[PDB]
């Protein structure tokens, strides 16, 4: 049950004035594509705070990648779901290397130790922490650690299932996408199929939908392993196959996954929100 | 649980090419606004057929308005949710005046007799047929009878909660909207509030959300009656108040509720789908 929004004063949306004319803001299956200028964050914040929404954020920091945690977490505190309930889940082989980061109120961090590559992330999210995530959070957001937040990443992303447009491929035609192209792989996508190329570094949704996605990808990766094949881009190849066959209910624009050193700051990006750190 | 979509061949959506540049296609709360060119109906049909979706359509035909049923139903057979399961619910004071209309396979019609204005529709949808609708259909669509279908009205509209832009007000600023303006009415909306002016003639959603809306509107109308006030546009005024405080998850463009005699055929409408019949 959703209680009423309070009175709010904000600019009237105008039917004959688009928010953005330079980009696609809705997919052909009627999922919003999230760009700056498409959302009023005050309305969304109200809607999600009225539901007392809790967001879980999973991040893996294994071997040398523990070095990225301090900047990742400190910038998440500045920019990620501020004002909402957040539970960070840090999967690591080195619990003692997790930096002590000061958190805002209503935010918590759990260190989840894993044993000392390819299948780990999907397997861990789907086999290991199922009951815990279902009890503790409403949405799960699953991101790479070799990253920093530079600008707002908030409840505009939340939806039953989302993926994020890969920053190197958003202008590419589907035949150029680096999908798995061998029919012997479960991740196979023919050259005449595909909506978008989603990056493995930022996906999410409701706990149920994320567990479905990660379970399916893990099972598909296990089939490939049994058949002696490894998809060209590993879990990203499987993620792409899953999201082709199970359409996401929002798609995040490359504002949400960018590499400025590689790709600069194109006119189409009004904000760079979550960006690669050099490695 | 949603099974996988099959392989499909269709045009690739292109991120740097909008579907429509002349209209707003997403609200500031990230609800799609449904216009021609924004959706691939083949993808949507697959998604909804895989769930074996059943759509209930409620229509009231009381007193002289029984005359509109033949054209309403015959054109609904041509254009409304064709290929999907449909259950028509015809509320009337004259069961014997309901025309015998031949239905396509997977479609059924029930005549629901009511006693021989203002509060009837919201009351009937919310108090009377609650358990029945919950058992029989997945979505409810609630429309005026003084109408005909001229073009496709399909699963692109389906969502937890939708309203439809009134054809006379889609270009209007909010101060011009004919919302109830007296603070003594439960339907009151001040001049600095409002997203859109929705028409009472086409709303819907999941059965649960439609029952919530109609219950709230009925209760609000009963409060007004007890206080000796009747909102300026009756149930439409209350519908507008509800949808201001409970944002719809899709908004239908005026393609879905048009009067060609009154308003012609503007460039912004590529299709006229559901249109007023003279009276
Ligand atoms: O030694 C490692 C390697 C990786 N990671 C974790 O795995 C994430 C992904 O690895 P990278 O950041 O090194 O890789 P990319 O940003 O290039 O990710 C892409 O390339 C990967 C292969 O290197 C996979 O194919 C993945 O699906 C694809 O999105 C990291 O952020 C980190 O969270 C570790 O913790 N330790
Ligand atoms: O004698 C009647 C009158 C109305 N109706 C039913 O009520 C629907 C709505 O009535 P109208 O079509 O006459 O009215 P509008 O199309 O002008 O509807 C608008 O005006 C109404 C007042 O006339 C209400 O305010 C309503 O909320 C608003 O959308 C009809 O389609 C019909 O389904 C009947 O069955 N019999
Ligand atoms: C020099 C690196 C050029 C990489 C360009 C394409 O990005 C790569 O795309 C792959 C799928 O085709 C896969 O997702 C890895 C991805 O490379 C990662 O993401 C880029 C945006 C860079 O940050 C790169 O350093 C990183 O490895
Ligand atoms: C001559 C009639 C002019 C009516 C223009 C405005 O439409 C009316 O708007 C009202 C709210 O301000 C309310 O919704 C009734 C609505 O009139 C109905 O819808 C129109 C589009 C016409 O079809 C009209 O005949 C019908 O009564
Ligand atoms: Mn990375
Ligand atoms: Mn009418």
């Amino acid at each position: 049950f959703m209680v009423s929004l309070p009175r709010m004063v904000y600019p009237q949306p105008k039917v004959l004035t688009p928010c953005r004319k330079d980009v696609l803001v809705v997919t052909p299956w009627l999922a919003p594509i999230v760009w700056e200028g498409t959302f009023n964050i005050d309305i969304l914040n109200e809607q999600f705070r009225l539901q007392n929404t809790t967001i879980g954020l999973t991040v893996f920091a294994i071997k040398k990648y523990v070095a990225f945690l301090k900047l990742f977490l400190e910038t998440a505190e500045k920019h990620f779901m501020v004002g909402h309930r957040v539970h960070y889940y840090v999967f690591t082989d080195q619990p003692a290397a997790v930096p002590r980061v000061t958190l805002g109120t209503g935010r918590q961090l759990s260190v989840l130790e894993v044993g000392a590559v390819s299948m780990r992330r999907m397997e861990m999210i789907s086999d290991f922490c199922e009951r815990r995530f279902l009890s503790e959070v409403d949405y799960l957001v699953c991101v790479d650690v070799d990253m920093e937040f530079r600008d707002h990443v908030g409840v505009e992303i939340l939806t039953p299932l989302f993926g994020t447009l890969h920053p190197s491929f958003y202008g590419s035609s589907r035949e150029a996408f680096t999908y798995e192209r061998r029919p012997q792989s479960q991740a196979y996508i023919p050259k005449d199929e595909g909506d978008f190329y989603y990056m493995g570094a930022f996906f999410g949704g409701s706990v149920q939908e994320v567990q479905r996605l990660t379970r399916a990808c893990h099972q598909a990766m296990m089939v490939d392993q049994a058949n002696g094949i490894e998809a060209v881009w590993h879990d990203e190849s499987h993620l792409n196959k899953y999201l082709l066959r199970h359409k996401p209910t929002k798609v995040l624009s490359p504002e949400y996954l960018w590499d400025q050193q590689l790709l600069g700051w194109p006119a189409v990006l009004r904000k760079l929100r979550f960006t690669a750190v050099p490695k």
